[PDB]
């Protein structure tokens, strides 16, 4: 009984097997525009990605991961409310079944039609292992998705996922530039949170940009061909693989404007 997305195995049904679920910082939670602080002590956030290397792209059953080589000092996150350098390690997507959600956090309660998710790891612990164990290990870039003008750089991505449409596949993936799914503006909102799916580690120093990406609904729809089972399996789309929003108990989400 593998978690997942479903009605017996979805988003209610984490907490037993990880407690965590029902934390004091968990993630995603809803932005409340007016309730956010601008907080002066916020340096100038750094996404430095000219030397990226993509490796890989995999469907682990859950969404699809575009895996980097992040062996060396390249893809950095720092700045902001960040100490120190964050590594680029792996980005990946969650979105709904339709345009009207699919984005995990929400903005005064408006869902997206989906969002992606930078994953980076705290320098300072050597690894992405030794990180997930640390309160401040984790850094992850979140960006909304909406429908509407395609997202040039989005349809490399877009065109490989025939190759790993079930779970398990993967398959090359090398010299994809993340820059390219970036929008224009970096404000952003920044809170302490964590990991959107099981394990659901309280590890992520959250910063979501406010202004979306425009994807295309051609786009988007290829991104719901995926399958949630493997190969030979009855086919279940993956769709709506997206955690509602969560608690946000003892905690304040600053901006990083005016
Ligand atoms: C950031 O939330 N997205 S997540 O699906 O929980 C995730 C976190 C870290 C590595 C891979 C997936
Ligand atoms: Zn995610």
């Amino acid at each position: 009984h593998h978690w997942g997305y479903g009605k017996h195995n979805g988003p209610e049904h984490w907490h037993k097997d990880f407690p965590i679920a029902k934390g004091e910082r968990q993630s995603p939670v809803d932005i409340d525009t007016h309730t956010a602080k601008y907080d002066p002590s916020l340096k100038p956030l750094s996404v430095s990605y000219d030397q990226a290397t993509s490796l890989r792209i995999l469907n682990n059953g859950h969404a699809f991961n575009v895996e980097f080589d992040d062996s060396q000092d390249k893809a950095v996150l720092k700045g902001g409310p960040l100490d120190g350098t964050y590594r680029l390690i792996q980005f990946h997507f969650h979105w709904g079944s339709l345009d009207g959600q699919g984005s995990e956090h929400t903005v005064d309660k408006k869902k997206y039609a989906a969002e992606l998710h930078l994953v980076h790891w705290n320098t300072k612990y050597g690894d992405f292992g030794k990180a997930v164990q640390q309160p401040d290990g984790l850094a992850v870039l979140g960006i909304f998705l909406k429908v509407g003008s395609a997202k040039p750089g989005l349809q490399k991505v877009v065109d490989v996922l025939d190759s790993i449409k079930t779970k398990g596949k993967s398959a090359d993936f090398t010299n994809f530039d993340p820059r390219g799914l970036l929008p224009e503006s970096l404000d952003y909102w920044t809170y302490p949170g964590s990991l959107t799916t099981p394990p659901l580690l309280e590890c992520v120093t959250w910063i979501v940009l406010k202004e979306p990406i425009s994807v295309s609904s051609e786009q988007v729809l290829k991104f719901r061909k995926l399958n949630f089972n493997g190969e030979g399996e009855p086919e279940e789309l993956m769709v709506d693989n997206w955690r509602p929003a969560q608690p946000l108990k003892n905690r304040q989400i600053k901006a990083s404007f005016k």
